[PDB]
């Protein structure tokens, strides 16, 4: 009695199909995992639920999944990041996905519930985007934990929760940090928002940003692909930063920086990458330029007080979905994105589908890695081994026409490192 | 007959809605609002324009009005027409003849409708891409002693113009809007900047990072296409058949070489040239796997979309104006808009504040020739320096940008007009 | 009469070192020679010079002395001479006074110098920033008769030849080379984009990442220096009078403001303007500790130098061309050059590729001038677009470069001459 | 009967005072250790032999040492990195320091020689860039290692040796890794070579960087610098690796990445940045377009083979110091700088003294900390805690008028993390 899938229309799913067929086509490393272990099926048994972004990337990997053995049911871990003709296509395949996009916060959380329990049991690992899946796990299901074999998580605020929890004592099972790959933080989190945030603002508002004055809050890996995509279009770029080193690398780049205290006064563009509270406030509001473009790329919508806009404002207007122009008592008015939720996959696709599937490998390996060897995971939060991350870099390669050097014996003599790598210490930073 | 022919009248608030903060992006059109709107220097004139109907054309139309113009519309592109911005302007009663999709019949037919007037024929026209000025000129040759000025927005059109004058078969004065220096080294550089990626991540949303990128001419189009692919970190290889633009893109890092060698390294293919043949079926039969091919010139004689057509073993529409081929070498092309322009046809062309320079501009011409005529013979003409000017200093304020005025001493030192203009007729900027 | 003046002439076998590496780099000027060695265009050619004295300065001297003429020379700047150029000429017997560290008194001298050869006064003259066209017009008019033409090679020389020619007073036919589409773009833009830093570099060995940088004017020098800065991580504030630069400065993402605010701001300070009364004492009592100030302009016009002298209370030489002033606030500034062009007077002014380009259409000019007097006029007149295009195409090959032609089916399409010229007269590139 | 110094001209020191004056106002986190440490002289008692490019910068950070109460000795660690006036004005100051420019291999160890003996004993600490002196001391001067407390490097290679002196069991002095401070390697590696490359190839050469193309041998924290300084002149960059990631990174650049058997034929400019033996060979070479520019920057001169230069050329002419041209049998001329020495120090001044203000403040607490709290470092390779890394960061930001942002406690509470920091976990990369 319980249902099969939700989404939001199957009869998307042909041309969901198509662009799947065009993704897998551009992700080398997810269609590797698929040519190496499709045979040997290593995840047989395994029973993911998973909780990430539900778009055509996503498609890609949960297919390799099942493709590899397991048995999969998904929901999005945003309730606008959904991309309809990739739900429909993944639920037309007979998986069970509950993802829409435009859920509310109750159906949200009533998609999550939807994974938990499979034909042959609970679920026995997770993968999680932002931790939501893994903390109601811990939090309202806690005696389903002894049947979890282990957790990858895929982004920097849900890792930084693994770490708290662990350190809490609150962690009972063994978890991989996908986001600390670095294949992943040092590619998905600064090529890919490089691309995808300028797309989630233009689809939105069309608006130009050459001329512009913009602010980035926060000069992680994020906030510099942010910061240099919007450069790079024209825009005068003023970060804000709270430590001294990544304030120091922002200065060193050229960027002013400065607290967002004095920069609401000039920025036209807004965007928040902290992963923090209490960013854009009402006072920075209040001092902002006519029609000051307003957005969030962090996890969670806790940057930006839209509560504010909302209780504040003489009216809100509605553009279209995603973009509400709101009138403040000053006679200005303020564009906000997404309702201060991720404005690159709120508004447009996230990431394009090459740089994901570097994401997406380091995914698929943790889970194999957690599902197959797990006395190599007590409970703690472990990193995948560097020769893994360098054969994730290595996979996609090829689809570039990259020619990569081998080193000679002569060379790996003196170097004292193996032809084959790693090439890097534990502690290299890229 | 009909007062307009749309798409979809009930898109019109959504329309408005967009007019309004394109407005707000905008300064120089409601510039020429503010100073004009009062002394209506368009009345009597009945424009006929043909030219891209997008929100940031609703604008300037809307502007021709405030300024007492008569005006009636059509697109100069069959897939370029945004149909929220269509509707809002019929919904304001004025005929528009525009909808995205049209036939190549239907597109005819939308030009044949702004000829006439309730008081009489077109007095004006306003074109981008010299369609509306071929028709007259070629079918209609009886309205051309009533039409007292063309003004003609892009390279291509004011390439025909010029061509038409060494000729002998232009019958009526223009103005180049294109060759303003707020137009050329603005519209088509930064707006391309953006709005070529715009239109490629809307139709594939293909990862731009660790591509090659294959951009056939490197005039304003070309640079700005080229700059805003290597910003994303694709590397940019350019063709050109002209030694000082070559150099150009040469001493700016890119790497140089003909479309005979390039189709056999890139993944992503721009042609901006203007010229018919750049990308033909021998350089398809060696392009990687799933290259994406598309064209932000004009006229969409660029690539061989035919031969695709007749060669192709698979042809696969993936949505509106985005199709995949499989070749008989099994490997596979994505073509966009069917080469027809990529950024208006797939994404929304170039943003309002770039389209305020090169619309403002266009009212100013509109103005020179409807209400000082005899400065104008039969032929091609710029705006002064002066009013190139006066279109970036409109644009100043929305950027903060604050501009230094040189001391009497100074401009006495320089022998310059302490108001402008600041630059001798040959400038380059 | 001496056979020329020079600082050490036991440098001519390092300068000749220098030459013949820079030989190597400058195609254009190797193709002269190549095409014009044995007919001797410029026999009878008795050619004064004016120009900054350097390797490159040397391989245009010996070009035109391969093609007949005979050549005097000296430098137009007190402090851009390289004493090992100037070696390499006097060792092969041409006539040069110049020397780095000139007296103002010797800079005149020198150009006295260059105006007597064995067979009469001077015929031609080639001048940079128009010094020597000056002093024969105001000093030696007798001679201005014997003058067949003026080559001038920068922004500052030409604008004074149009001046001149509008108030009456210019006698002799002048070419504009700066001018050409191969010098202004080329030259002004990327020469000054490697050589600015230079010059800082040598001088001061300042860090630019993490700086704040104020670049006064936006043209084609200004350009390419601001591209220079912001490239090493600094970020770049924008002086402009012109609001179409102004407005190209904020679409490329640099703040424009006032020098009157960026004073406060700034820790390194360009002038680019070729305009009087850029960098005052109210903006050196605003300036950050240890802010450097240098100009790249044509003269020593642009920065307050005078007031630094008069004003500061401790001043230090640290090295040639570089003073470090104590002010009454107690904060210091570093003035390079003394205000006089910083990229020639710190460090070697532009690379020898780029000279190239400016250098062949000198050569051009002289050749246009020379042999087609009838076709100049007295007025300022510029080289054809096709000798232009020329000048671009000889450097091609050096950077491998593959050009594409037009097919004969393109080029009727086009309406376009197959061997160009390719633009037309208005093309800004 | 032991000589006080040796330099090329002490009579430079005044002109080198000069330059040190201008250095230290450029310098904030070096001349803040001064101040806060002039009067409690944490190093007094440290007797340390330096083998450290003896520039201007190096002089500020040893006048620096000499504050805080140490004895120093000095040399340099290449034959053609010192700057006279430099060296002049320390031993002007009366501290030993025996450097001069253009030293032979035979007086370069003679140098380091040096050092090691003071008025009252033996040195007890080290200070080294490359490795030089730590490896004079292990292989020829056992018998001092027990009276040494501490070493502290400065660079990737000399780092490599101590890693590898560890794996070995060679070691037997605590060390302190330096290089991997962040403020130093991803400061210090990138943005000083950004600056410092290109000023080396102009003073040798003159050569115009735009419309070349140049090939940068290794994609690590020196070949991402010199590649984007190149490219920032208008040359077209091809990068060549062995590490698969660091490929990777190149590629989604926008850089071509292929081998040196490839690049060869294309390139107009050489710079190898990749610390290994090999890089550039004859079979290159006889490939190399006329008048190839060829240089080095990696620490040793081991990557390009200039003694078959020497055995196979026609001619070699010299054009001025640190400048030959080489001309071959093809008839096609190459042009070495520094004769395969590092080109930044050789051929121009190295790093402006900003940057160096980092990596020196690094060095600075290493000493203090290996001096002050031995019993913190057994013999092993450590890093300073993220905390002092941080501190050197926050003493440059008032230079650049930079305005940290500070949490509020509501935020800190949210992330967790202390108001003063440190902000980010061990691994985090920047
Ligand atoms: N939307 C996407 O596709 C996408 C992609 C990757 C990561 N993420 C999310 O983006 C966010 C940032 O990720 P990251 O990897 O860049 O993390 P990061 O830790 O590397 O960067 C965040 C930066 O914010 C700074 N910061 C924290 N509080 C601040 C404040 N109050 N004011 C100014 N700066 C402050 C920190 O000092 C840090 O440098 C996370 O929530 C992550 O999960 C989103
Ligand atoms: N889509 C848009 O929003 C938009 C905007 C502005 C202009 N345009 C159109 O874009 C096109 C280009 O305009 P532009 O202003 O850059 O013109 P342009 O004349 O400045 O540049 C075109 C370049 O193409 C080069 N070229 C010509 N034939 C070639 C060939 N066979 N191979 C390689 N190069 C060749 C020319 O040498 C020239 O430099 C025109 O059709 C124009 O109307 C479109
Ligand atoms: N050092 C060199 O190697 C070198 C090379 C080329 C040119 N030059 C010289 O450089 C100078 C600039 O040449 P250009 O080709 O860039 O000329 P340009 O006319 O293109 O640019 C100068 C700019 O300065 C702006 N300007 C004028 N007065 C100003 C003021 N008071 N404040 C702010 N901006 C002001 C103008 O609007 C103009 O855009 C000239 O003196 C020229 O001879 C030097
Ligand atoms: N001259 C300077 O001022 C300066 C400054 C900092 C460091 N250094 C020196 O520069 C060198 C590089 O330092 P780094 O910090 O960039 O080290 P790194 O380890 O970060 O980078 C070196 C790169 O070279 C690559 N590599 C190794 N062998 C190769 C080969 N055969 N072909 C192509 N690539 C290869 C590696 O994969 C690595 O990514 C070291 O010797 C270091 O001591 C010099
Ligand atoms: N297209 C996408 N599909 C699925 N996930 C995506 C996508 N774009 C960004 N992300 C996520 C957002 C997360 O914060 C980050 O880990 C990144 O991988
Ligand atoms: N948004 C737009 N509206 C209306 N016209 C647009 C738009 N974007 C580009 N163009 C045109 C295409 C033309 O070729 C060019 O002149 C440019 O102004
Ligand atoms: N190296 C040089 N030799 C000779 N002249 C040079 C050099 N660099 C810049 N210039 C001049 C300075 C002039 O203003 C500009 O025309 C330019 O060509
Ligand atoms: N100016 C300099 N003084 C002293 N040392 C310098 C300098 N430039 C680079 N280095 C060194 C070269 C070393 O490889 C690197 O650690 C860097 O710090
Ligand atoms: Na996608
Ligand atoms: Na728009
Ligand atoms: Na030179
Ligand atoms: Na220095």
């Amino acid at each position: 009695d319980k249902l099969p899938y939700k989404v939001a229309d199957i009869g998307l799913a042909a041309w969901g199909r198509k662009a799947l067929d065009i993704a897998e086509n551009e992700m080398p490393g997810l269609m590797r995992m698929r040519e190496m272990y499709s045979a040997s099926k290593p995840l047989k048994g395994a029973r993911i639920a998973g909780c990430l972004h539900m778009t055509v990337e996503t498609a890609v990997l949960i297919e390799t999944l099942v493709a590899l053995g397991a048995e999969v049911r998904w929901s999005s871990c945003n309730i606008f990041s959904t991309q309809d003709h990739a739900a429909a296509a993944i639920a037309k395949a007979g998986i069970p996905v509950f993802a829409w996009k435009g859920e509310t916060d109750e159906e949200y959380l009533w998609c999550i519930e939807q994974t938990l329990h499979f034909k042959d049991g609970p679920l026995n690992m997770i993968l999680d985007d932002g931790g939501d899946l893994t903390n109601l796990i811990h939090t309202k299901y806690p005696q389903l934990l002894s049947g979890i074999r282990g957790i990858s998580e895929e982004t920097t605020t849900g890792v930084h929760n693994l770490y708290k929890m662990m350190s809490n004592g609150i962690l009972k099972v063994p978890a991989i940090n996908v986001n600390d790959s670095v294949t992943k933080s040092k590619f998905d989190n600064l090529y890919g928002c490089r691309e995808s945030l300028i797309d989630g603002i233009k689809r939105a508002t069309d608006v130009m940003i050459a001329g512009k004055v913009a602010v980035v809050a926060g000069y992680g890996d994020v906030g510099k692909g942010c910061a240099q995509a919007l450069r790079g279009f024209g825009a005068r770029v003023i970060i804000t930063e709270i430590d001294p080193i990544n304030a120091l690398q922002a200065a060193m780049e050229g960027y002013e920086v400065t607290t967002m205290d004095e920069a609401c006064k000039e920025g036209n563009i807004f965007v928040t990458t902290t992963g923090c509270v209490d960013i854009i406030l009402g006072r920075h509001f209040e001092q902002m330029k006519d029609d000051a473009i307003v957005c969030n790329i962090g996890h969670f919508d806790v940057e930006i007080d839209v509560k504010w806009l909302n209780e504040n404002a003489v009216e809100k207007v509605n553009i279209k979905p995603q973009v509400d122009r709101y009138w403040l008592k000053n006679g200005r008015r303020i564009i906000l994105l997404a309702e201060g939720r991720l404005v690159n996959l709120g508004c447009a696709m996230g990431h394009p589908s090459f740089v994901m599937s570097n994401s997406f490998t380091n995914q698929v390996m943790a889970q194999i890695e957690l599902w197959t060897h797990p006395d190599k995971y007590p409970v703690g939060v472990h990193f995948l081994p560097k020769k893994l991350d360098e054969a994730v870099a290595e996979a996609h390669l090829g689809k570039l026409n990259v020619k990569l050097t081998k080193l000679t014996e002569k060379q790996a003599q003196y170097l004292g490192m193996p032809i084959n790598g790693p090439f890097k210490p534990d502690h290299y930073r890229y």
